[PDB]
């Protein structure tokens, strides 16, 4: 058996509701500028799904990313993995 959740292609797709990263910080809510101000909000990316605080890729990165709640970091990949291509 595979996992619960995971991510396809370059996670562009991915619309699940993880929120954390790789280190196990917890994602900024996209509509939040802080700690970290920036510009990945629905005004660029309306196709994004910009919601809440979960991992997204609205910038095709490689994989699924977010904000963190680290004001020392501004962002990371997500504690996210691919899912399995095959059986
Ligand atoms: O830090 C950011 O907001 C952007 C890059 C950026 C830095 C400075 C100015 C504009 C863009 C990253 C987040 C993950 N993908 C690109």
């Amino acid at each position: 058996t595979g996992v619960q959740d995971c991510y396809r292609g370059d996670g562009q797709s991915y619309r699940g509701t993880l929120s954390t990263t790789i280190t196990g910080r917890t994602c900024q809510s996209w509509s939040s500028m802080t700690p970290h101000w920036h510009r990945r909000i629905p005004l660029y990316y309306p196709n994004a799904g910009l919601t809440r605080n979960y991992c997204r890729n609205p910038d095709a990165e490689i994989r699924p990313w977010c904000y963190t709640m680290d004001p020392s970091v501004r962002w990371e990949y997500c504690n996210l993995t691919r899912c399995p291509v095959t059986e």
